[PDB]
């Protein structure tokens, strides 16, 4: 897998970001994970995190899988780093993200976001709660 530039836009919600991905404007939905709708319990706490998280970097990338690489709606479907930090395996460590949507050919990425969601479960963090 290749790390790619890409610049904020706006954030949108916790596993949802509209960035410029090839002087593009499009939505990027993050692999891997699911973050609690803005109107479900840590909704809100997940787009705080994810808006800080990448309205604070410097340097955002975005990292494409084996496998497809839009869904259905359009959206990108790629890891997201925020100054080197995977915006996907912090909201999981942090219990903001459930591991989830794990698909065939697009899950490099599973077994480290698992050990983070095991990691916060332990700690009772947020969704874990
Ligand atoms: C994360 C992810 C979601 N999706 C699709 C499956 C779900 O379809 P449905 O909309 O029919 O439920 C939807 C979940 O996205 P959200 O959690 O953003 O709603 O997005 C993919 O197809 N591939 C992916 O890798
Ligand atoms: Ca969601």
């Amino acid at each position: 897998l290749h790390k790619e530039p890409a610049t904020l836009i706006k954030a949108i919600d916790g596993d949802t970001v509209k960035l410029m991905y090839k002087g593009q404007p499009m939505t990027f939905r993050l692999l891997l994970v699911d973050t609690p709708e803005f109107n479900e319990k840590y909704g809100p706490e997940a787009s705080a995190f994810t808006k800080k998280m990448v309205e604070n970097a410097k340097k955002i990338e975005v990292e494409f899988d084996k496998g497809q690489r839009t869904d259905k709606y359009g959206r990108g479907l790629a890891y997201s780093y925020a100054d080197g930090k995977m915006v996907n395996e912090a909201l999981v460590r942090q219990g903001l993200a459930k591991v989830a949507y794990v698909y065939k050919g697009n899950n490099t990425h599973e077994q480290l976001l698992r050990k983070a969601e095991a990691q916060a479960k332990k700690e009772k963090l947020n969704i874990w709660s």
